[PDB]
Order: C-alpha cells, then sequence, then structure tokens
C-alpha cells in the first residue's frame, strides 16, 4: 500500500480541497479543543519580578472530520513537525506568557498524531515564564496561588471552546520538588472567560497552591531575632546597679537588631503593607530597645542623692532589677504565644 | 459557496489588481488609522536604567475601499497570520522602543478581520520595555508622569494620520496591581507630532501617571532614621554630668546613621539634585551628630576647676542638659511639621 | 565517476522513493539508535538555579537500508549540513533541558557520514543548561549526583530505541578542570523509560559524580569561624575577676559570628533542612555566646557581699575562672572530632 | 498612469538591467555617501564594562543613476522594506559595536525614497551598545570623550567614501536628559581611516564630550568624609588629658573611614592608576588616623614622673592640646583648596 | 564585457560544473587554508565564569582551482554577502567557543574576494566568549594564559589543514588597552591537532598572555592591610600597663582584619588551594591578632601580688613592652620582604 508520508499528503495537500487556514466543522458548532499539561520542571519563583518559570508538555485534542481517512489499515498516522504548517492548528496562548519560547534542539519538540475518526493529538515542549501576583501580607507562612490561563486570540466562543479534560488534567513529573515551595496535590480547573470589544474569547486556567518551607526563615530570621532578645536580657545582670558596660550591651544589641531588620528582606518585593516578617522585627526590636531604656531608669534613679534617703533609692534600684528581669521574659513569652497561634489559624 | 479563505486569496492575489505595498485611498486624502491599547501587565518599573516594562494589545483600525467585498453573505471574513503580508499594514512604532518583541508561541498572537465596507481591524500582542525620564525631586513622595508614543516610520502626515479613538482609548485590565505604584484612572490623550528633517509624522501619546506607594519607605526608611534619634536622647540621661559612656552612644548612633545614610541610595540613579530622602537622613543625621557635640560642650565645661566657683560650673553643667534634653523634641517636632506639609503640598 | 554530492542527491532526491519524513526498517523491528557524547566544556554549576552548564558532542548513530549503495568506490560519503534536511534523523531531545541552542558559527557545528552498509553517524555540537536537584543536607562535604537523559519525543518504544555504546559511551576532554567540583571517572549508565498517557518512549542516562573542593570553606567559613572562638578564649584571662572589658569582647565575638553565620549562606537555596555549616555556625556561635554568659556568672557572683564570708565568694570567683577556662578547650576539641569523623562515614 | 509599487519594478527587476550587487557608477568615480544620525535615546553609560548604549536614527544619502527615473510625475518614491532587498546599499558598520540589533515592531522600522535624478535617502533605527575607554585619572570630574565611528566594510577607498553632511551631522533629540552626565553641544566631526592588509577603508567619526554631575559625589563621598573628619576632632576636648574615650573616638573614626573608602569604589573598574576620589579619601583618612596617633602620643608624655617634674609634663600635655587643635583645621583647610584648584584647572 | 557578478554567475551556477558541497582539490592534496586574525576589541575578562570576551576579524585564504578565471580583465572579483552561499568554505569552528555570534547590522559583516589564480580570501566579524582556565596560585601577580583554537569540525587531517601565515599572523588594533590586564607582544603560535574516535581534526591555536596590573590590589588590598597592623602597634603605648581601651583596640582591629579578609575575595572562584592574597591576609591577620594575645600576657602578669615581689612583676610588665614594641617592626618587616622577593621570582 501507500506509505504514510504520502498518504497523509494525498489527505491533505491541494486535491482534497483540506484549507489549513479554515477551522473544522465550519459554519457549525464551534470546535471543542480540549487540554492538559504535564509540568516537567516547576520553579525559579521570584519575588522580585513576582514571576515563576514552567516547563510544560501542551497536549491538545480535537476533532478534524476532514481528516478522517477510512481506508488505510493502520489507526494513527504520525506526522513529523516540518509538514505541520499544512494541518488547522488551534491558536492558543497564555494570557500572562511574560516571555515564553519552544525548544528545537535535535528536532522541534513536537508531536502530532491522527486517528481513523479524526482525533487530533497535538503535544509541544514549551517553556513559560508566567506572572502571578504574589500576596505577602504574612509573609514566611504564606500559601501562594500562581495560575496559568489558556487562552483563544483569534476565534471567539462560538468559533473554538477551550475544556480541561476530565481524566487528569494536570499532571505532575514523579519527583518534582522545589527548594523553597510544595506543590499541592489539589489543583483547582476553572473557567477565565475574558470579553473584550472584540468580542468573548475562551479561557481556561489551572491555579497551583503553592505552601512555602518555613524551616529556612526559622533558621536565619527568627533564631537570630531571638538570641539578639536574650542576649538584650544579659544586661539585667551585670554589675546590677551600674557600670558602663550595661550601655554597651544596650548600644550594640539594637545595631545588629536594626541591621538584621534592614537585613530580613533584602530580596523582597517593596509592598506596601506591613507583613508577618515585620511584625517580629519590629517587635522584638523594642524587647531590645526597652533593654537599654531600662538602664537609663536605673542610672537616673540611682543617680539621686540625709541618713533615711540613702537606701531609699537602692530599694527602688533593686525592685527594678527584680522585676524587670521577670516581667521581660513574661511579656516576650505572652506575645511568642499570640504571635504564632495567630499565623496558625490564617 | 466559497469557503473565505478561497474568497479572499482571489479579493487580494494578483488577479484583482491589489498590491501591499501601496496605502489604501492613493493620491488622496491620508489614511485615519484609529488606536487604542488595552494593558495585559504593566510594572517591573526600574530606576537605575529609568525604564518600565508593559504588555499590551495593540488594536488598529483603519479603512481600506480595495477590501470592500459586497456579494459574500458575511460581515467579517477573519485572516489568519500565515497571509498576514498580503494586506496593506500602517508602519507603526513606538518612539520609545529599547527593545520591544512579539509573541509567537502555539501560533503568532496576531488577529485580522474585514468588515463588509472595508474596516479592517488588527490586534497584535508586543512587549515593550518603554522608556521615561524619572522625576526624582521628592522621592518617596512623587508622581511620576511615564508616557508611551506611537509614531509613523515611513509615510508622512499627508500620507497616514494617527488617532485615539473616543471609545475608551486606553483600556486596563482587571486586576491590573503593581507592587510599588498605583495607576491612576486619569489618562492624558495628546499630540506628539515630530518635526524631522526628512518631513513631519504623526504622533499620538498617552500619558500614565505613576503614584507610589508610601508606606514601604515609611517602614525601612523613616522609622529606622526616627529611633536612632531617638536613642541619641538616651545619652542626656546617662550619668548626668560625665561618663566613657555617653561618648559611646554618641559615636555609634552616627555610625549607623551614616552607614543608613548610604544605604537609603543603594538602588537609585546618581542623580545630581538633592531629593527628599536626602533631607531626612541629613537632618536627622544633625540631630545625632550634634547630640555628642553637646557632651563635647559639657564635658569641657565641667572639666574646669576656689570655694566660690565649684558649683557655678555644676550650674553650667545642669542648664546645658535640662535645656538641651527638652529643646532637642522642639526642634525635632518643628523640622517633622515642616517637612510633611512640604510634601502634602508639593 | 560522480562526485559524491551528485551521486548523493540520486541516492536520496525523489527518484529513489527516499522520503526523509519516514524512519528506516518501516513495520519492522524498531531503529536502534546508538549514542555517545563528548563533553568539551562543564561547570558553571549554580545552585541558586540548581542547574549546570555542560557543552557536548552528541553523536548519534543508526542504520539506515535505503541509504546502503553499493557501487560508488569509496567507504564513506560525507555530507555538508545544507543537505542534512534530506535524510531521516532521530529526534532525541534532552527531559531536562531548560534552554539549549545549537552552535552555527562559520558553519552549522554538524557533520554526518554515510558508510557501504548504511551504517550513518551524526555528530553535533550542542550546549545545554541541565537541570539537576541539589541534595544539601552535608553542604561543604556532599557528593552531588546531576545527570542528563536522552528521551525520544515522537516515536515510541516499539518504533526507535536508544542504547549507550559499549565503547566507552561518555568521553571527557583531556584537561577539562572544575573551579569548585571534581568529575569522577566512574559514570552510571541506566535506563530512564518513560510512560506517559500517550505512548512509552525511550530514554537512557548517564550520571555524573561531583565530588566538591573542600579546600575554600576549610579557608573562609572553618578557620574564620575557629579563631573567633579562640578569642572568646582571651577573656577568661583579662583582669580575672571583673572589668568592663570582658563584656566588650563577650558581646563583639557574638556580633561578627551572628554576621558571618547570615554571611555563611549568601549564595545558597533557601532550603527548610539544616546542613553542615550550619550546624558549625550554631555550636561554634553557642561557644562565643556561653562566654559572655559565662562572665554574667562570674560578676554576679563575685557582686555579693562578715569576715568569713569575703573570701568564700572569691573561692568561687576563681574555681569558676580555672575549670570554665580548660573545660571549653574540652567540650569544643571533643565536639570538632565528632563533627569531621560523621561527615567522613557518611 | 502607473502605480508607484509597479513602476519601480519595471525600474529595477530583471528588466532594465540593474543588478543589485553592483555599486553606482561602476569602474568609475568612487560613490560619494553622506551620513547624519538622530540620536533618540543615550546613557546607560557603564564603566564596569566600559560602554554605553544608544538609540540613533542613521540617515545615508548616495546617489544611483540606474535609479533616474524621468517620466513619472512625483517627485519622491518610496520603497517599503519588503522590497529593500533590490536595491544597492552602502555596507556600513560600526567599528565599535559590541553588539548592536534593528527594531522590527509592526513593521521592519526603515525608509528608503528615490528622487528623480537619483538621490537616495535610506533610514534605519539601530540600537547600538558602543565601546570607548574611559579615562578615570580625575573621576568625579572627569570630562569623557565617547565616540562612534562609521566604517565600510567591503568596498575600499577608491570604491567608497563616507562624508558627514554640512547640515548638522548630528542631531540630538529635543529633551534628552542623561542622569548622570551632560552632552555638550560642541561635537568633533573627523576621519578615522583604518589601514589593514586587506586594503585602506573609509572612515567617518564623532566626539561626544560627556561631562559629568559632580552634585552626586559631593552628597555620598565627599560630605561623609568631611563629617567623618570632624567628628575625629572631637576627640581633642574630651576630658582633655586622658580618658577610655578618646581612644573609642580614635579606633572607629578610622573604621567607618575605611569602610567607606572601600566603600567609595563598589562598582568601578579595576583602574591601576590613582584616581581624583582616591586623594580625598586618603588623605581625609590620614586626618583621621593621625588623632588616634596624637592621643598616643599625650597618653605617653601624660603617663610620665620630683615636686618640678609634676607641672612640666601637663605643661607638654597642654600645649599638644591647644595647637593640635587648632593646626588641624590649618592643615585641612590648606589641603581642601590645594585640592579643588588642582581640578578646576584640570 | 560583462559586469562582474553576472560574469561570476556563470562562473559558479549549474553551467560550469561548480558544486558548492565539494572542497577544491577533490580526490588529491588537502586544501591549505591559511588564517590570521585582527583583534579589535578584548576584554571583560570574568572570574567567576573563567571567560574572556573578544571581537575579531577572522581572515582565511585558500585555493579553489574551479574559481581561477583566466580572460576577465580584472585581478579580483568581490562577491558581497548575498550570494555568500554558493561558494566552498572551510567549516572552522572553535574549539572553546561559548557562545559566539556574528554581526549583521545594516549589511552581513563579510568580505569575499577572488583572484585571477583562484585564491579566495574570506573575511568575516566574529564576537566570541572564549573559555580560558585560569590559574591563581599567585593571584595580584599572575600571568594568565587564554588561549583560542581554531578547528575543522567536517573534514579530517587529509582533506584539510589550518595554517597560521607567516606575515603577522595575529593583529592588534592601535589603541587597544584592558582596565585590568596588559596583553604581552610576543603570542605564541602552535598546533593542537586533535584526536577523535571519528577521526584526527585539524587545530592551530594562539596563545595570549595576560599580565595583570597589580596597582589596583596595591591601594585597596595591600595598603589598608598595612595600615590596620600599624594600628594595632598603637595599643602598646596606650596606659603602658593596663587599660579598657588597649582592649577595645585589640578586638576592633581584628574584626575589620576579618571583614576585609571575606572583603577580599567578593568577586573570585571558589578555588581550592591558597593564594598569594590569602597568605598576606592571613599573616597580618596573625599580626593583629597577637597584639591582643599581648596585652592577655601583660594583664595576667602584670595582676599578681612582699616587698620584694612588687616591683619584680612591673619588671616583667615593661620588658615585654619594651621587646613587643620593636620585636614586631622586626617581624613583621622580615616577613614582607621574604613575601615579595617570592612573587617577584615566581
Ligand atoms: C462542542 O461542545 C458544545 C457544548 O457541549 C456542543 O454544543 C451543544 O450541541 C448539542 C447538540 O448539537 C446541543 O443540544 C441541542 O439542544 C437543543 C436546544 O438548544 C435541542 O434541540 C436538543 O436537545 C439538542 O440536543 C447543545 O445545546 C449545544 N450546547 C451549546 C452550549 O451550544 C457542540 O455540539 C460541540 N461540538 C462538537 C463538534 O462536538
Ligand atoms: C481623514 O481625516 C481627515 C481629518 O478629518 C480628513 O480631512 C478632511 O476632509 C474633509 C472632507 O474631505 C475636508 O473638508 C473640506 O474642507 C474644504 C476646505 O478646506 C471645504 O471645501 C469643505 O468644507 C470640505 O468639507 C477637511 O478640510 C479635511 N481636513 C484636513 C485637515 O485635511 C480626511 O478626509 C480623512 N480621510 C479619510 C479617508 O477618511
Ligand atoms: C533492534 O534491537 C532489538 C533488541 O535487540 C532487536 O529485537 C530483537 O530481534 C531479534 C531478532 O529479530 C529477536 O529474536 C527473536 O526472538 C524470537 C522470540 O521472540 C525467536 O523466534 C528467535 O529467537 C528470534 O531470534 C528478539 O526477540 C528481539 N528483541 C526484542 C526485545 O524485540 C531488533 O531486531 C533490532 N533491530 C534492528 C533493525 O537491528
Ligand atoms: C566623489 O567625491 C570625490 C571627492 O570630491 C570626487 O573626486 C573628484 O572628482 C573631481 C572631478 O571628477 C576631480 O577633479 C579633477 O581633477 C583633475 C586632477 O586630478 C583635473 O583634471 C580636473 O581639475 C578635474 O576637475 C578630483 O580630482 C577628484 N578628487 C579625488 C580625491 O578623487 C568624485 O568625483 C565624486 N564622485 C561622485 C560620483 O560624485
Ligand atoms: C598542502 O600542504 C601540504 C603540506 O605542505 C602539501 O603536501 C605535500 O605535497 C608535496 C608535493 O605534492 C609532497 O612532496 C612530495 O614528497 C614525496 C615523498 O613523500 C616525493 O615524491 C617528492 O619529493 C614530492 O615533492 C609532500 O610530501 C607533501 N607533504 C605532506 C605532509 O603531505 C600539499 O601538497 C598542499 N596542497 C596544496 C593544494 O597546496
Amino acid at each position: 500500500p501507500m506509505p504514510p508520508s504520502e498518504f497523509l499528503d494525498k489527505l491533505m495537500g491541494k486535491v482534497s480541497g483540506y484549507d489549513a487556514r479554515i477551522r473544522p466543522n465550519f459554519k457549525g458548532p464551534p470546535v471543542n479543543v480540549t487540554c492538559n499539561i504535564f509540568i516537567n520542571s516547576f520553579g525559579s519563583i521570584a519575588e522580585t519580578t513576582m514571576d515563576y518559570r514552567v516547563n510544560i508538555f501542551l497536549r491538545q485534542q480535537w476533532n478534524d472530520p476532514r481528516l478522517a481517512y477510512s481506508e488505510y489499515p493502520d489507526d494513527s498516522l504520525d506526522l513529523d513537525p516540518s509538514m505541520l504548517d499544512s494541518i488547522w492548528k488551534p491558536d492558543l496562548f497564555f494570557a500572562n506568557e511574560k516571555g515564553a519560547n519552544f525548544h528545537e534542539v535535535t528536532t522541534d519538540n513536537k508531536l502530532l498524531r491522527i486517528s481513523k475518526n479524526g482525533n487530533v493529538l497535538y503535544s509541544i515542549r514549551i517553556t513559560l515564564v508566567l506572572a502571578c501576583p504574589m500576596d505577602l501580607k504574612n509573609f514566611p507562612m504564606d500559601v501562594q496561588t500562581c495560575i496559568m490561563q489558556l487562552e483563544s486570540f483569534g476565534y471567539t466562543m462560538n468559533d473554538l471552546i477551550f475544556e480541561w479534560d476530565e481524566k487528569g488534567a494536570v499532571q505532575v513529573a514523579d519527583g518534582l520538588t522545589l527548594p523553597q515551595f510544595i506543590l499541592k496535590e489539589e489543583k483547582d480547573l476553572r473557567y477565565c472567560t475574558k470579553h473584550y470589544n472584540t468580542g468573548k474569547f475562551t479561557c481556561i486556567e489551572a491555579r497551583f497552591h503553592l505552601e512555602r518551607q518555613m524551616g529556612y526563615y526559622l533558621i536565619q530570621m527568627y533564631i537570630p531575632s531571638l538570641l539578639i532578645v536574650i542576649l538584650s536580657w544579659v544586661s539585667f545582670w551585670i554589675n546590677m546597679d551600674a557600670a558602663p558596660a550595661r550601655v554597651g550591651l544596650g548600644i550594640t544589641t539594637v545595631l545588629t537588631m536594626t541591621t538584621q531588620s534592614s537585613g530580613s528582606r533584602a530580596s523582597l518585593p517593596k509592598v506596601s503593607y506591613v507583613k508577618a516578617i515585620d511584625i517580629w522585627m519590629a517587635v522584638c526590636l523594642l524587647f531590645v530597645f526597652s533593654a537599654l531604656l531600662e538602664y537609663a531608669a536605673v542610672n537616673f534613679i540611682a543617680r539621686q542623692h540625709v541618713e533615711e534617703m540613702r537606701k531609699l533609692f537602692i530599694s527602688r534600684a533593686k525592685r527594678i532589677d527584680t522585676v524587670s528581669r521577670v516581667a521581660f521574659p513574661l511579656v516576650f513569652l505572652i506575645f511568642n504565644i499570640f504571635y504564632w497561634i495567630t499565623y496558625k489559624i490564617i
């Protein structure tokens, strides 16, 4: 019989009336293109740019009655991408591309196969740099929702409808791990149908819920902001009434508390609102600034001066050091309980 | 009847006399191309480079009498971008491109449709990195005006005229939020007609007013420059005449005031003029440098030495500490009122 | 006789029935493509992105019975890359490309030669930026395993099978040195056959074992974290009961221990788990934080006050300075033995 | 009559003997191409790379007698860039390109028009990243001279000559402002004719004089290097013979003078010679290092010890503090006059 | 007579038997291609990536007897790069490309001219980013040897041989200066013939010797590491037996010695071996760490306590300050002689 590439030329080229510029079922019902993606790679989720890079296999299935052969004995004719400009393909695009490219190493990484009844599978490999608005109200404990939406660009709703297939519309690779996030298994699949002044265009989208790994910030952000507060509590014991060294422990633990406060937001977007790591680095700034402010209460009370008025100020310069030495591990411990319960509920 | 893509070939190709190199209404009135854009994405507004990235849908409408079919029953013939080099298109360009590319993922993201009377809609998707000169005289409280202008490159004013359409010439996407700025709703639409030695070329432009979010700099730039000034006011209470610790609080709050002064302009352009954050970080440098300069007045007066001359210098080393402890929260509070009223008016 | 380029046109083009879109041995056994690579350049192994760049010569050998000439006198007909779109080529791709390009300087860097029996050698030059997941549990002493896998994209397992040749399937250049790593000579070669819902696709992969050079981190990370611990041991000798200078050596060696702790992870991914350099910079932070905490035990015990109770606290303020001066070089030396034996075993 | 695009095809294509591979006036006098540029954008003048980005309109005018129509009624026939590979064009290149691209958004941004006598205007839009060697001997007060030169690549001097036109050979845009530099109005226009072993090739070049804005470095580099010198002069007043606090003001104002000295050259090329900002940060390092070296002369003389020898060293420990308190504002003020006069003359 | 472009079409195209896929002197001696380069630009020699960027004119001369016209009156026929795919060209490539591109601004920057006897000159413009392994054993005083090598890709040694011409095989531009290095005039030209399992391929290479400019590191690395050692020698004079200020000068000059030690390798590759700047920043770390360790010997000996035993320890607390004040400018001056003589010999 015929070879497939010679048989598929006479099914399409110039003699069968197949025109690649005209959609299937023309002047009839719209073409129902069904889609599913396979995420090979994921990540490099930046926050200065608020974008993330993904590497997908975009599979598109539709029906084309002009490609429905009947007499050839096989069940699926492939088509290499040299002759891929000879069929109709849906004009899918991503509504938040922000730059994207194909992969064309050793061959155009494109797949096409045509069944007997006309079902056309079309799988391409794309690298996307998708845009998602980061919501950083509770920054080390947030759950980001970064989406990707697949629209049509030229055909309206009465000509081309996108659908997610019911048999697992988003597959993820086997050992896909992210360095900072984890990809949750439940992925929302909903519609995003756009209305312009040109017309109404089809749109489908998949949500990805990206929960952070808190274990990094619990090593660099929280514990070196915890030990500086303990280091400011050393000043309550040194020389117990007055020294030129309690000031040096009161000055210096505000410096590296302030430097770490600016260092906690070194590679973050300049958001207007206050976030979760800001109400930690400003309350633990308050517990290390009140320690030097506590000595200024001591060295002003104890530097006041008959026979009765001698010990009456030392009795006010030891009660200020046996209460402010125990009440600060009560106020800081009741803040540390109210903080983490709030961000466990939210 | 005929399919549209076969009908549209005989409307243009080689038999109807349609030449795609010749503008409509030739040797007559100029072509009135009307334009409107749709900002999908906005942002990454850099200031080291003084540019911003935008992602638009550029729609262009004109009239072409050679494309006015009459006998075909429909109202709008589309045209896929494989045959888009066969019509006339206006040679629009952006006068401040600084690099711009199309989007060509899964299909050339281009749209064309031709009405019965000859009206041609032409929507393409462009990513621009536009240039706008930043005016940073009042830096955290400024209202930037970044423009984009759409010129003709080859046709003069007597051959091709650009207009903004009256029905919403600039649309913005629904949930378009910027991390640092806000986009005001009033967008100016004015002309920018260029005159060269080649001729006079048409130009239209849209201004975008970008107001900053002050809430970021009010957390990192102002409050850690506010607490260092309060930290320098602790030195008026410590030991009340003389210490080796008031110097240590006088030195160190100039260090991290100077380090934060260089740290306030880490990612900014090297502008010649003085800005709003510079007359905050240099006046709050003055209140923390005059505190150590105040102790140098104390430790020089109080280190002077009959029976009457003993208490006469302590009476000059306490009046210098009961006035300079209250006058500095008067001068700093009258500066802080004159500062913010100035930048609320401007 | 004929020149080779004219003889090779009639072997393939339009008269011999050779169709370049159809694989060899069609409707028969699968094509057995055998592969080997030649790593020219290697390196720029980043960890923020977790990727590495390689520069290979990808050689592919297969059999094509339609190219088996018999009457031409030579043994190997070459073919320049201008006519390289005329044979069948396997659609190999790398399953973790993350961007890759050819090299096209002065000529397409591509090779093709055809033997008499039909063996086809096909060598191209590719630059890859391959992805490998970094496992940083024991960070300066880890052995990374970064792989590269070579799948088919269009042909399933019953049409195209990849193999590594038995005669040295991965060659490395003569003087290939890495700045941070060393490439071990044993390279694993195993199968990675993928199963999708499209079909099952062939895959071969080569593991590369990249052992680090520990000598860099033993100069910047370990020795300047070793001398700060010795510098905190200077405070046990200074003035031997009480000073305002032991606090100044107790504060300051916690500052540059914490600053170096944040400086130890300046260009690393934000992993959740704790690594080998973190249980050094948090234990040597403990020995420099316990030194200031030791003086707080001294200056609180020695500041307590009949005739018998005078020397009883100095006898408790010297035993605390002749034991804590020797026990800290016992606890730090027994940690330093348990640390390096653990990472020598693992 | 004829449309212009059909008339211009028979003037060139295959019937008039016009060959686009052959220069005008062949085997005769050389082609006199005259050039002028229009700088749209300028800037991003880097110094680590020593290059600057420009965005020009390159206009080229020459004469081509084969394109001299006589009977067509118009005076100027345009030509869209689709048929622009059909005329002869000069093979101009930039001898210091370092990468350059065209602009191809919505149309190839290219212009061509042909007069009646044969004069051909050819305007294109290029983005260049031109290389200029920076001379940083006097760094914040220098006048850079960054050039751009336009050579021929294939035709020698006896076949093609470039000239600048006399009517404004370099135009600059209306509101072109640079953030760091200013572009002087006088632009030198001179020749740069190259001699290779291939031949001698034409070359023209324009010099651009880029004077800096000193006002930025006078806020960050000079004033925080001025106040540290005044801060070191506070140590002459504190306790007036001896303290543990004059050392703390002698140590610390060397630290942030050395840190600012390394911070003054954070983003500069690693030049070998000494520059103007180096002999400010090394002389003001000397005035803050000699202040601590002055106290080491005080605390060594005043710590020497009959009844006559008591006040003879205090008379040497007050003369050292009433001269070194006035002579240092004399030496620093006579340096500050000799410094700025030197860089005002040069 | 004929124009040259029409004469050169009948010399090659389809009638003269010229096939552009077949090398000259086929089934005979190999083609002797002779090469020389012209370095326009050089530099951006990075060391994190260990690569350098060069911008060359690659000239190639071979002989092609099929292009040997005899009857045309000229001596050299040029050929514009539109018809440059019609001759045979050698498939040269660079064996350490790491990315390279042509220059195609206003015309393909390519040159071709054919002499009467068949000699073909072929000059193109290439930008290369070449790889060279940096050897940093003696880092500020090293002489790098970065090479570039020119291989054949498709033709073996018995078909194509590269040579350097004897008339100046590497030219350098007139005013080519590097910011950090200097390019030595003696350039080695040697062979690098490769042996693969495909065959043996020709290769020629040019060594470039890049001697550094030590004058930058002698301002930032060595002098601020010299004054800190002098600053640690101030502590021998302050208060001469005991103070809380000698410790503060002993602590702080270890801090900024350690910070500058990490700051000396901010933008360097993470090499395993020790380099020349590391045995300066670790010996000058030793002279500033032994100064604080010297006071710990003083304040432990002088704090020991009949009538005879009073002055016997002051006699041991002044001999330790009149020897350790002169021996440290003897050990540091004998190190500073042994250091620079070692790196002057090597
Ligand atoms: C692509 O999918 C759409 C959506 O499922 C299909 O449109 C649907 O087609 C069916 C049968 O043609 C329509 O059912 C009909 O409903 C009318 C009342 O409107 C009634 O006379 C019958 O019950 C009849 O079954 C259905 O309304 C229609 N839905 C929409 C939203 O248009 C379309 O046929 C699919 N096209 C292809 C090529 O598969
Ligand atoms: C594109 O838009 C321009 C601007 O509206 C149109 O030009 C205008 O055309 C009208 C009618 O052709 C001109 O009005 C005429 O004015 C003359 C006096 O100059 C008088 O005899 C009549 O009152 C007549 O209506 C109008 O002057 C002219 N304006 C300009 C600035 O040229 C043009 O016709 C439009 N072209 C197309 C193809 O739509
Ligand atoms: C490509 O490689 C595969 C794998 O080596 C080859 O397939 C193998 O082909 C041989 C002979 O055609 C098969 O042996 C046969 O086994 C059957 C029992 O199944 C028995 O009747 C005989 O012993 C006979 O030798 C072998 O089973 C088969 N293996 C597989 C996994 O398919 C294939 O022939 C190679 N193709 C080319 C073009 O070199
Ligand atoms: C392009 O520009 C060059 C330079 O202006 C033109 O070359 C010049 O052409 C004129 C007239 O052809 C030459 O003048 C002649 O000088 C000879 C003595 O050499 C004498 O017999 C006459 O006085 C005559 O006028 C002039 O020497 C020559 N200059 C050079 C440097 O070649 C050229 O003609 C221009 N070409 C075109 C196509 O415009
Ligand atoms: C390209 O360059 C190579 C190397 O210079 C040339 O090969 C050399 O060709 C000469 C003459 O054809 C050979 O000399 C011959 O030597 C044999 C002994 O082997 C003897 O019968 C004669 O003395 C005769 O002169 C020489 O051996 C040969 N060298 C090599 C290494 O092959 C080649 O001819 C050049 N090709 C062109 C087209 O210029």
